[PDB]
């Protein structure tokens, strides 16, 4: 069975980078999947909210949890799967899909990957990335403006109204489920090294 590794942390905490550095340091076939690929398909009314940064994309229910549970279960079974592609500029699931063939190690990262216990128990290892809040926001702002075509004021408004409150209420609590907590994120090469060393040992 593939070795499942769940990765979480707050928004722009560097979960993706951590996953990349882990793969970089890890022949084993490895693939990185993100919880973001499974955001729910929004109605026109909800999408309208999103355009004004008035939609909560940080609440457990913003994700298509059923699809996630099912997709991850199939990977666990060694079956090749199809994975959705989300568009952050339109807040909409694209028609195109991405094929993901079997692998020895699978990394799953998302702001709420440890929330649902069903999903949580599918991970043989769970990592939580801990980064300073102002550092996280700074990134969020530049990344949102740069890669997701958004406006500063709409970003800050959505962050203060939804992201932060959701982080404290839904995300942060899940840190208790982590087997390893990683402060400073991707930059904590020592912690990442022990982790890849631990992953390597188990695969032996
Ligand atoms: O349509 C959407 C969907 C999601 N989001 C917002 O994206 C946010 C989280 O998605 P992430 O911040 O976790 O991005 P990432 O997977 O690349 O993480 P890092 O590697 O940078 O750590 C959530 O905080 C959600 O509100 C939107 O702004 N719009």
């Amino acid at each position: 069975e593939p070795f499942l590794i769940g990765v979480s942390g707050g928004t722009a905490s560097g979960k993706s980078s951590v996953c990349a550095k882990i793969v970089q340091l890890l022949q084993k076939q490895v693939v990185i999947l993100s919880q973001d690929s499974f955001y729910r398909v929004l109605t026109s009314e909800q999408k309208a909210k999103a355009l004004k940064g008035q939609f909560n994309f940080d609440h457990p229910d913003a994700f298509d949890n059923e699809l996630i549970l099912k997709t991850l279960k199939e990977i666990t079974e060694g079956k090749t799967v199809q994975i959705p592609v989300y568009d952050f500029v339109s807040h909409s699931r694209k028609e195109e899909t991405v094929t993901v063939y079997p692998a020895d190690v699978v990394l799953f990262e998302g702001i709420l990957a440890f929330y649902s216990q069903e999903v949580r128990d599918l991970f043989q290892m769970k990592l939580f990335v801990d980064t300073d809040a102002d550092t996280r926001l700074s990134r969020r702002v530049l990344r949102d403006i740069s890669e997701r075509g958004r406006d500063l004021e709409q970003i800050l408004s959505q962050y203060i109204t939804f992201v932060k409150p959701a982080f404290e209420e839904f995300c942060l609590p899940t840190k208790k489920y982590a087997d390893v907590i990683i402060p400073r994120g991707a930059d904590n090469l020592v912690a990442i090294n022990l982790i890849v060393q631990h992953i390597q040992d188990i695969l032996n």
